[PDB]
């Protein structure tokens, strides 16, 4: 099994600037129930994003996805193809833009956060893939953030 999980402003944008363009701590917690205890695999530039204190990610198996064959992360498990990548029965791929569209054929589950914000897509923006009709989703209802944002979780499957 290989599942997405990415958090998107309606829009679709995930990443500006190398950020995530928004705070929602309630979507944090979620993405740790969904992923501890397995293997996460990331882009470089997601890996690169992460904050020290928090890379590698504890409690998960680290996946960095580099063409670099130099390149050195510790705490992870630098490789250089997709294949070398989805080698857990239960693997969760954690971003960014390039690397869900480079696993979403062999995804069977999302798990998608919509955050309720006005961000209109700009050029050279990281989206989310967009899940066509082979997918079957339940859509959560809307929860409002600390803070000021309304956002709400989907799930989606396919067999
Ligand atoms: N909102 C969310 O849920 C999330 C948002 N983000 C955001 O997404 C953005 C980053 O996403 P993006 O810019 O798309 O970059 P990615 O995070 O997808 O990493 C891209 C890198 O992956 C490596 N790579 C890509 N394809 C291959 C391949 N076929 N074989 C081997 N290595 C490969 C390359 O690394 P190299 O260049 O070293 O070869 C490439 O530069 C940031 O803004 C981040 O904050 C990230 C995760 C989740
Ligand atoms: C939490 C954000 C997020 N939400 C959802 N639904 N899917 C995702 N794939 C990501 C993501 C991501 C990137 C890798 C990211 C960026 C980041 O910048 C501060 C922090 C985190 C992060 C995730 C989990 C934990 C944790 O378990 O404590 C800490 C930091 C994770």
């Amino acid at each position: 099994m290989v599942g997405l999980i990415w958090a998107q402003a309606t829009s679709g944008v995930i990443g500006r600037g190398g950020d995530i363009p928004w705070r929602l701590p309630e979507d944090q917690a979620h993405f740790r129930e969904i992923t501890m205890g397995h293997t996460i695999v990331m882009g470089r530039r997601t890996w690169d994003s992460l904050p020290a204190k928090v890379r590698p990610l504890p409690g998960r198996r680290n996946v960095v996805l580099s063409r670099q064959a130099d390149f050195m992360a510790s705490g992870a498990e630098v490789v250089g193809s997709l294949e070398e990548a989805l080698t857990s029965p239960e693997t969760w791929v954690i971003g960014g833009g390039q690397v869900y569209a480079l696993a979403l054929p062999y995804a069977t589950r999302c798990e998608v956060t919509e955050v309720d914000i006005g961000l209109p897509r700009e050029a050279g923006d990281a989206l989310a893939p967009v899940l066509d009709e082979t997918w079957r989703g339940e859509t959560g209802e809307w929860r409002f953030s600390r803070s000021g944002l309304r956002y709400r979780l989907y799930s989606y499957h396919r067999s």
